């Protein structure tokens, strides 16, 4: 069987897209953030603490023919930008674009930080990382994904976002009509629990490429792209008036600046990333001064290939017995 659902951003910078999901019998519709750099499926729901939701639509357990309490199960989980929720566990039926899963865990968040108390359009989490990095106590839960690798008729599925448009998130095939070229594969190390490759180089506008491994993570649920210190001084020095700023937390660069483009290695493919893309626009309301898309992971301690990056491409996340990672230009 396969699956295939229309992804959509948040908002006008593109910082978070939503994917409806059907959860329990008769369906309540979420809008869900499909996130591979985590492994927990989390929605607000009837037993979140009533202050702490703000517009969003609510997981009824109670309403679902299918909801069964997870007797004992908790979930404590928190995000590297310091997010964080938890709660109890039922399991129910989840349904993504066809494809229908029963039995999955659905983690019911009692309580969840102010970020996402402010992001009234998010409903929930998807996690589709490995499953060795759910938080469930005692016993460990699932993914969405691999629940259902059974049932798909290839055991992939691929993340087609959209640069200020719709995308789409297909399960268990490959569109060949959603890229240009070919795919290019590269292995995929799963000893952190996270989608982790190793991109080749990297080269800023029409400059040389340069050779050189860097290290990081596919992860659909990060807006930025997160890069050594080396190479963002490098992008943002090509950027006239550009800077570090320590009250922002990040570089800044004049809003009438046109920004380069930047380029990353998949072995020996490139993935071209337009400037446009790099610009996250005005600090404040107002402001001259803008925020910009390629930022230093020093202070991340992993290197972080978010939305900025991903967008450009046309991903598979190939959940083989051995994984790997593909890459196509679109
Ligand atoms: N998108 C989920 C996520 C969030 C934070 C991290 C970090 F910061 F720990 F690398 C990885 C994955
Ligand atoms: N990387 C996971 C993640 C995704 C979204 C959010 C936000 F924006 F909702 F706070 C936080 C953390």
């Amino acid at each position: 069987s396969t699956g295939s659902a229309t992804t959509t951003p948040i908002d006008s910078l593109d910082d978070a897209y939503i994917t409806p999901v059907q959860i329990g019998t008769p369906a309540q519709t979420l809008n869900l953030d499909f996130d591979t750099g985590s492994s927990d499926l989390w929605v607000f729901s009837s037993e979140t603490t009533a202050s702490e939701v703000d517009g969003q639509t609510i997981y009824t357990p109670s309403k679902s023919t299918t909801a069964k309490l997870l007797s004992g199960a908790t979930w404590s989980i928190s995000y590297g930008d310091g997010s964080s929720s938890s709660g109890d566990v039922y399991t129910d039926t989840v349904s993504v674009g066809g494809l229908t899963v029963t039995g999955q865990a659905v983690e019911s968040a009692k309580k969840v930080s102010s970020s996402f108390t402010e992001d009234s359009t998010i409903d929930g989490l998807l996690g589709l990382a490995f499953s060795t990095l759910n938080t469930v106590s005692p016993t460990q839960q699932k993914t969405f994904f691999d629940n259902a690798k059974a049932s798909l008729d290839s055991p992939v599925f691929t993340a087609d976002l959209g640069y200020h448009a719709p995308g789409t998130y297909n399960f268990g095939f490959i569109d060949t009509t959603a890229y240009t070229g070919s795919i290019t594969y590269t292995a995929v190390s799963t000893k952190q629990g996270f989608w982790e490759w190793t991109s080749t180089g990297y080269a800023v506008g029409s400059g040389t490429f340069k050779s050189t491994s860097i290290d990081g993570i596919a992860d659909t649920g990060t807006t930025l792209l997160y890069l050594p210190a080396t190479v963002v001084s490098a992008y943002w020095a090509q950027v006239s008036g550009a800077k570090s700023s320590s009250s922002v937390g990040g570089y800044v660069f004049p809003c009438s600046a046109t920004l380069p483009s930047f380029t990353f290695g998949v072995g020996s493919a490139r993935i071209v990333i337009p400037g446009d893309y790099i610009d996250f626009g005005p600090i404040s309301t107002g402001s001259s001064s803008c925020f910009g898309g390629i930022q230093s992971s020093a202070g991340i301690g992993i290197n972080i290939f978010g939305d900025v990056a991903l967008k450009a491409a046309f991903v598979v996340f190939n959940g083989a017995t051995t994984p790997t990672l593909g890459f196509a230009s679109k």
